[PDB]
Order: C-alpha cells, then sequence, then structure tokens
C-alpha cells in the first residue's frame, strides 16, 4: 500500500474554537471532519506544507506554530503519516477557499467519531489543554 506524508493545521482562535473543514464525499475520508491540510510535497518540509496547504484550502498563512502530534495511521488500503500543527496565529481569515464547508467549532464540542480515526488522540490531547 502507499505510504503518504500528511501535514495539516489545528487553527484555534482566541475563544478556543477551532477551524474544521468537511471531506468531500468522493475523497478518501469522505464526509469526515478534519483538520484542513494535505500531502507533503517532495521538495518541501514538513513546515513548509503546512504553510501551502493552509494558503491553499482556507487562504491563512500559519506563523509561529508548533508540532502538536506526530503519528502514524494504518487505514484499510493506506499508510500515512500525519503532522499535526498547532496554529495559534496567521495571516487573513479561513474560509472555504476551495468550496469546501468550513466553521469554527467549539473544542469542547469535537467529536471525534466525526474524524478520521487517526485523529482520536489529537482531539484528546486538545481537549486537555
Ligand atoms: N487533511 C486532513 N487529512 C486527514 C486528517 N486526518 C486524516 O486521517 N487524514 C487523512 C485523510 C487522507 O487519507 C489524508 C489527507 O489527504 P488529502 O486528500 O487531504 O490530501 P491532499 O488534499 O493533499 O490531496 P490532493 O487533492 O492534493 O491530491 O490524510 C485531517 O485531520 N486532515
Ligand atoms: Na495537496
Ligand atoms: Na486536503
Amino acid at each position: 500500500m502507499k505510504k503518504l506524508q500528511i501535514a495539516v493545521g489545528i487553527i484555534r482562535n482566541e475563544n478556543n474554537e477551532i477551524f474544521i473543514t468537511r471531506r468531500a464525499a468522493d475523497a478518501h475520508m469522505a464526509n469526515k471532519l478534519e483538520f484542513p491540510g494535505g500531502k507533503i510535497e517532495m521538495g518541501e518540509t514538513p513546515e513548509q506544507a503546512v504553510v501551502r496547504e493552509l494558503q491553499e484550502e482556507v487562504g491563512i498563512t500559519p506563523q509561529h506554530f508548533s508540532l502538536f502530534e506526530k503519528l502514524e495511521y494504518e487505514f484499510p488500503d493506506r499508510h500515512i503519516t500525519l503532522w499535526f500543527w498547532l496554529v495559534e496565529r496567521w495571516e487573513g481569515e479561513p474560509w472555504g477557499k476551495e468550496g469546501q464547508p468550513g466553521e469554527w467549532m467549539s473544542l469542547v464540542g469535537l467529536n471525534a467519531d466525526d474524524f478520521p480515526p487517526a485523529n482520536e488522540p489529537v482531539i484528546a490531547k486538545l481537549k486537555r489543554l
């Protein structure tokens, strides 16, 4: 099975809300809630990837973020490594720049069942911040 490196951004505002998008019906992990992000490309670092992905997907430039969690997940047909970046400062206002659903969700109200299963320990970790 193919093995991908994925960089995602946990976009947290000052009211402890997270900017969460929903994946398309024909995507892998279809219809799931997600942190915006995507594939790290050849020639780019994980730090560069999360910046580029958040610019493409939601129209913000992260600054002074940090690695919140790195983990491996074996899906039924693919293995990925997920780089979860905590993004607490950024330029711009996040929106559905690719036409995807996107909105602010209270951290305490997040339900891990709504996300890909790889996100479960990260969501649990965020809720103890
Ligand atoms: N973006 C994102 N992906 C996640 C999360 N949790 C999780 O297991 N994934 C998985 C789903 C996918 O298998 C993979 C992300 O791939 P993607 O479809 O977002 O990649 P991409 O946008 O770069 O794809 P492409 O259209 O550029 O080719 O990581 C998450 O919180 N955010
Ligand atoms: Na991508
Ligand atoms: Na993506």
